[PDB]
């Protein structure tokens, strides 16, 4: 990828792969910031995937996994079955809209010394507005050109 | 998972999932990292991502991801067929051991603004200190009990 | 000084400065977490940088400056005239006891875009939880021996 | 101060607060990143703190103190005397061209585990990068209109 053409926020197929069986596992790149511009804050993304790894599976079936990139300028999708953009774009597009305008932190999964490896690194705060700021971008089905929704 | 009961760096195999036409993925945790004790800079944990991707690729076939924990005390790691912690672990090692002397700045794959969503966010200096760092404290197969090799 | 024989947390005098015209200023180490082992996440240290300039301002005079270390386990604090270690001491843990204790959301200043300048970036859950750590530790007057406040 | 407004980078003179002998310091806000639109990240930020501290010694005197924003956008500058904010961007334009040309891994001082709080968390691919950023888009004397030299 170019990360120079891109225009985020988008949602882009990254590649399909077919097991031996015939089992199809489709890898997204779900871009929420434009690539080296900015970056998300480590409390910020890590309430993100927390809240997403929820979120996503209310709205869709087949996610497999659902973590940051270490580029920190979005997530990496791992889905069983072929997808398309459109589908993925709203499961991602609807997530955001809860975590700005619904999510408390009783919502937030995970928080305690227990359950989480770095409990002390999160923030809903950070969270709902990254989530608003991402949304009031447009969250494109194409990576390239701007085709927001 | 308790967080609290386990002794890391570690190898944990999370799941075994089963897609549709039956076949199998393996999900492992891969644990560099006390987990609340400690976390790995942005720098070094980003230059190690890109790394291990190239390393384990080396290695081992049948690689679907290996993203790091937004809580950034190791990885998730993803694969097809079943796999089990003991030769994971190994792989781990061995690419740990070449990232802790090998490795120079050239044979870091993706540092450029074309290239990564985040280029400046590098370090090979940290990346080394942290390998060295996990070297020393042995890698276990289980999560639990030391096991290292 | 020696980073690895330190005992954190813990207050030290680094230096008194004197002005060409005869004003003495004191710099102070205050190092919440021990070198090397551990570090505060950015939200969490900024959450606490903004508070602790409101709060120690409310506990004592000639406060010039206090931001966080570049290595993010403490804070530099600069100060008007002579100090003593231990009132500094005093200072600092009253400070925690009210962000662990007694802070709301309201009560850290400079939370909006207009205010600072990664807004985003806090979290008072962060600064909360590591309050409470590093009281639970205490704060030693002496950097190399345990002799908490 | 509104920082929706200013246009970084800039250097602007915060405040100048006397002592009883009459001594004056004088603070100095560093603006490098545009406010909420980035932020260093915490490696660059690091390596940029151990070399600024020496590179701005070199230029000038009464450099009582220079320190990290907690929001990652700049650094603190606390000066024994008076002002002179052109004199100020001078240096700070100076010791970034040093940075990003001058230095090598060798010329950072403070990367070693007994003279460093956070000792893995340094690049020096980091702080050039961000040099040459900053550089490339000017450093101007006045915090809203843009008088870059
Ligand atoms: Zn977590
Ligand atoms: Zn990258
Ligand atoms: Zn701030
Ligand atoms: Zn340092």
């Amino acid at each position: 990828l170019d990360h120079t053409i891109v225009k985020a926020p988008y949602i882009r197929l990254i590649s399909e792969e077919v097991g031996p069986k015939g089992d199809i596992i489709t890898n997204f790149d779900i871009r929420l910031i434009q690539p080296n511009e900015n970056a998300m804050d480590t409390a910020g993304l890590h309430t993100i995937e927390h809240l997403l790894a929820k979120l996503i599976r209310q709205r869709i079936d087949g996610l497999i996994d659902c973590s940051p990139f270490g580029c920190r300028t979005g997530f990496h999708m791992i889905m069983w079955g072929k997808q398309d953009s459109e589908k993925i774009a709203q499961v991602i597009k609807s997530s955001l809209e809860e975590i700005a305008e619904g999510i408390t932190w009783e919502d937030v999964p995970g928080t305690t010394i227990e359950s989480c490896g770095n409990y002390k690194d999160h923030s809903l705060h950070s969270a709902k507005e990254w989530a608003k700021l991402i949304l009031s971008q447009g969250i494109s089905t194409d990576a390239f050109e701007r085709k927001p929704i």
